[PDB]
C-alpha cells in the first residue's frame, strides 16, 4: 500500500467580522463558512503513526480567525489568497493550501428611504463563493461563483424539435414555465502570487457584480430555446466583458411545472393557453451543464 | 378505547397560479404550499373498517387545484377562508377544515430600471403565512404569519442587570450583535364566515406589510435591553395599527455571536472595544417567546 | 397592552454523557438535544426592561449541564422531571418549566458476535423523546415519543370503499404499498411531583420498548383496510399494556408509492398484477391523525 | 466561444422495485435515486438552439424506469452499467454517460425471530453507492461507495505529538471520543465493457460487505493514534482483501467532543479523568481525507 493522495484540515469555520468607519459612524458586516484543506510531506501520519508533521486542524481553524483579525476579508479572492499563502510560507512541509469560502448575505437596512449604519437583513440564500487553490511553485489558481440564485420566468421559455424515438414521452412546447437554481463560476487566469492578486483587487468585485447582473438580464430577455442554448449566452457575454476570465462554467436544474388537466371535473380547461394552476415538481429535475471557454 | 380527536387531509401540496393581464401583457405568479386537516363525523373508519365516511386526501388535493383554478389565491386568508369553507359546506359530516398555507416569495425582477413583466427571483427566504381554521357554527379564526426573516444589527444592543447566581458565569454587556430569525403571527377577531372575510379583504395585504415595517424599523432603531424589552414593542405597536387583531404572538431565537480571545497570539487585542472578529454559534440559542394582547 | 403568555429558555443544547462501569470496563454513551423554556413572573421584563427577573438563557443552559453531571440522564421521563422541579423550586417567581428532550441512537457495535465495550453507530435517525411540562401546583405532565421510524410494507394494504364525488379521480385499490414514519405519543397519568415520578422509573423504558413493538407488529402483521384503521389498533394495544397511559395519538404520512404505466413502449406491462416499477412521490403526502383514550 | 465541456441528464430520479418469489411468497424491494448525465456531439444546442441532438432529459427518466423493468437493479454496479452502456450504444452521437445511484436501506422487519415476508424498516440513514462512468472506446469505470455511517467510540482514541508552534492552542490528549461519519470509496479495474461487469457480480456486494466490516472493525478495535491512521488501517485491509480494487479513497470528519469545565460550581470535576458531561460541537469539525494505492 502506498498514500497516492492525501489533504486535511478543518472545515465549518464560521466567521463573522465587522468594520466600524469612525468618522460615519457606519458599520459594515461581513459573515462566512471557511473551509482550508492542506496538502504536503504527510504521507507518515498515515503510515506511521507520525503527528509530528501535523499542523493540528484546530491550529488552522485559530488560524483563519488569526489572518481575519490581521487582513482585509473582502474581496473573498483577496482573503482566501492570503490565508492560503500563509500555509504554503510558513511550513516547509506544506505544499498546497485549498481555501473554499462561502460568504453569505447581509444587506444593510433601508429604514424610511435611509440606509441604517448598524442593522442588516439575509435578503437572499444567495451566496458568493471562492476556491482558491495555492500550490507552492505554480502560484495561485481562483475559481469565483455564485450559486442559489433562485429564478422563474412564467413565459418566453420553449422547448421543441428536440429528438423523437420510442423512449419520448415528451410533447413539444412553444409556451413553457422555466425555473432555476443558478450555479455560475468563473475561472481566474493563474496569478503568480499575492502580489498579482493584489494588483487586480477592483476586479473581483466588479466581474462578479457583472456575471450576476449579465445571468439576471439574459434570463430574463432571453426567448428560450432550451436552457442549453440560454445559459451558453450567458457565458459568451461574461467571457467578453473581462480579459481575465479563463473559463464559465453554469450548472442549471430545470425544475419542472407541470400542467394540471382539470377537465375531468365540469369540462374545466386548465391546459394549452387556459393553464393558470401548475404543479411545481420536486423530483426529478433536469440538470444542464455548460463549460465556455476562448478560441 | 373510544377516539378522542381525529384529523386528517393532504400535506405539502405545492401550487402555482399565473394571472396574465391582458392589457399590459404583465403576468404576475404566486406560489405556495397547502395543508388542508379535515374533522368531523369519521370515527368509524378507524373504529370500524368504514372507509364510506372518508374523503379521500388524493380528494382532498384535486379540490385543492380546482380551487385555486376557480378564485383568486390572494391574499391568502381570503383563499384559506374560501378552501375550508367548502369542505365544511360541501361534506355534511365534517365540521371542521384547518388549512396551513406557506406563501413563497417570487419577486418581479427589476432589468435596467424596468420592472420586468414575466420575470422574477426568489429574493428570500422569508414567508407569508396564514393558519385558517373554519368550525361549523363557531366561524372562521385567522392567524396570519410572517416567518424566516433574519435580521442583525451590529450594535445598541445591551444585556445587563440580569439575575446571577451560582449557575450564572455570563457576564453583563453594554454593546453586543443581536440576529434573529422573526416569527411574528398576528390573530384575526373571529369571522362569522366567508361574507366578513371578504368584507375585509384589503386588511390583510396592509396588516402583513404594516408588521413587517413595524418589525424591521423597531429591530433597526430600538437601543435594545433585551430581546423580550425589543420584542414587546414590535407587538404593541402592531396593535396600535389594527382594531381587528387580538393578539400578536413573537417567538425569536437568540443567535449568539461570542468574542474570540486572540490575546494569546502575540497580545493580539479582539475583545470588547477592539472586538472585530467573531464566531457565530450554530447551537445552542436563546428562544424567546411573548403573546401581547388588549386592556 | 398586557402580556397574555410569555415563555423563554434555552433550545438546541446539545449533551452527552458517558458511565464508565467499572468492574467490566464496559462504558454507555447517552446523546441527547434539551430545550428548557420558563414561565412565571417575567411580564416586567417584557414591558419595562426590568433584567432583574431574567434567569439567562446561559445559566439555564449551564443548569443543564450540572444537572446532567449530578444526576442519571436515563429514563429520559426522570431526567426531565429532575431539570423542571430544579427551576420551579430554585427560582420564587418562576412558576414553570417546559423541558423537551430528544434522544440520539447509539446502538453498542457488535464485532465478531461479541458486544464491543466502547464502540457505538447510529444506527437510525429515529429518535425518542420527552415533553415534561413541570408546572407549579399542578404536578409534571410528561408526554413521551417515538419519532422517525419509517417503514414500509410491499402488500397487505388496501384502499377501497371510499367516498366518490364530483372531486375523485383515485381508483379502489385491493393491494397497495404503504410506507410511514411513524410518530406516536403516549400521555401519563399527571405526576404529584419527582418522588411519583421515581417510583415508576422501570416502566418508561418498558412502555417505550412496548409501544415500538406494538407499532412494528401490527403495521407489519394487519391487512390494513387504510391508515386510520391500522393505527387505531395500534393505540388501542397500548392503552391496554400500560394502565398508568390516558392517551396515545399518532400522527402518519402516507408515502404515495406511484404505479408506473409502461404500456406505451413496447407494450411493457407495469400495472395491476404486473407492477414492478414503482415512484416514489415526495410530495404531497396524506396526513392521518389520531388520539385514543379510554372509556 | 468554444464550448470545452457539456453535460446534461435528469437528476433526483427516485426508483423502487419489487421482486416477488413465487414459491415461498417471500418480497424484497430495493429504492434507489438516480442521475444520468451524457455527454457526445451536442455542442450545437448550445451554440445554435440545434435541439434536434438533445435526447430528451424526460425520455432518460422514462428509460431509467423501462431499465430497471427489464434488468434486475442489484447489485448497483450492473444496474448502473446497463443503464449507462444503454445510451452509448442507442445514440450514435452520445459518447459518455454517467450513472449515479444512491442506494436507500430497506431492511426486512423481524417480528417474534421471523423474518417477515414483505415488511420493512429504513434501519439506517447509511447510503451504497456507484458512480459509473461508461465512456466509449475506453470501457467502464465504477467507484461504489459506503456513505453516512455515523460511528463513535468514547475512549481508545489519542492525539499528542503534533506541531507546535504561535498557532497552537490544543492540549495533547491520551484519551478522547472520536465521532465520524464514514464516506469510503473502492475503485474498480477498468472494465472492457458490460460482459466483464458481469463476469463479477458476485463481488460487488461482497466487496461492499468486507469494506462495511473492515471499516467498522478497524474504528472499534483500533487504540486510535490519529484519523488518519486509523483510517489508512481500513484502507490498507480492504485493498489486500480484494485484487480487482485500484485505489480505497476515505473521507472522515472530525466530530469533535468538548470537556466542560464545571469547577467554577462548588468546585464540581468533570475534567480529565473525572470528564462524565461533553457538549458535542456541530461546527467547526476536522476533514481528514485519503487515498491508498498499491505498490
Ligand atoms: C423539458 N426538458 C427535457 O426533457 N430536457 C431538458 O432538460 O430538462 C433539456 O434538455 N432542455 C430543456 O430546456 N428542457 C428540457
Ligand atoms: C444573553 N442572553 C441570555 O443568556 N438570555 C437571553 O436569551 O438568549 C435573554 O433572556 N435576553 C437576551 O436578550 N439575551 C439573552
Ligand atoms: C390513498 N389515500 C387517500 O387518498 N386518502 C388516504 O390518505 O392518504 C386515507 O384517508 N387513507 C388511506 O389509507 N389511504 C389514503
Ligand atoms: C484534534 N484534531 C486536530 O486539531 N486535528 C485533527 O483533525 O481534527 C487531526 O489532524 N487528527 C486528529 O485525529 N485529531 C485532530
Amino acid at each position: 500500500s502506498a498514500v497516492k493522495a492525501a489533504r486535511y484540515g478543518k472545515d465549518n469555520v464560521r466567521v463573522y467580522k465587522v468594520h466600524k468607519d469612525e468618522k460615519t459612524g457606519v458599520q459594515t458586516v461581513y459573515e462566512m463558512t471557511v473551509c482550508v484543506l492542506l496538502e504536503g510531506e504527510i504521507e507518515t501520519s498515515y503510515t506511521k503513526a507520525d503527528n509530528s508533521v501535523i499542523v493540528a486542524t484546530d491550529s488552522i481553524k485559530n488560524t483563519i480567525y488569526i489572518t481575519a483579525k490581521q487582513n482585509p476579508v473582502t474581496p473573498p479572492e483577496l482573503f482566501g489568497s492570503i490565508l492560503g499563502t500563509h500555509f504554503i510560507e510558513k511550513y516547509n512541509h506544506i505544499h498546497a493550501a485549498h481555501v473554499n469560502i462561502v460568504c453569505h448575505r447581509w444587506t444593510r437596512m433601508d429604514i424610511d428611504g435611509k440606509p441604517h449604519p448598524h442593522s442588516f437583513i439575509r435578503d437572499s440564500e444567495e451566496k458568493r463563493n471562492v476556491q482558491v487553490d495555492v500550490v507552492e511553485g505554480k502560484g495561485i489558481d481562483i475559481k469565483s461563483s455564485l450559486s442559489g440564485l433562485t429564478v422563474l420566468k412564467s413565459t418566453n421559455s420553449q422547448f421543441w424539435g428536440f429528438l423523437r424515438d420510442e423512449y419520448t414521452t415528451l410533447k413539444e412546447t412553444w409556451d413553457r414555465i422555466l425555473s432555476t437554481d443558478v450555479d455560475a463560476t468563473w475561472q481566474w487566469k493563474n496569478f503568480s502570487g499575492l502580489q498579482e492578486v493584489r494588483s487586480h483587487v477592483p476586479k473581483f468585485d466588479a466581474t462578479w457584480a457583472t456575471a450576476r447582473e449579465v445571468t439576471l438580464k439574459t434570463f430574463a430577455e432571453d426567448n428560450s430555446a432550451s436552457v442549453q442554448a440560454t445559459m451558453y449566452k450567458m457565458a459568451e457575454q461574461i467571457l467578453a466583458r473581462q480579459q481575465l476570465i479563463e473559463t464559465v462554467e453554469y450548472s442549471l436544474p430545470n425544475k419542472h411545472y407541470f400542467e394540471i388537466d382539470l377537465s375531468w371535473h365540469k369540462g374545466l380547461q386548465n391546459t394549452g393557453k387556459n393553464a393558470e394552476v401548475f404543479a411545481p415538481q420536486s423530483d426529478p429535475n433536469g440538470l444542464i451543464k455548460c463549460t465556455v471557454g476562448r478560441s
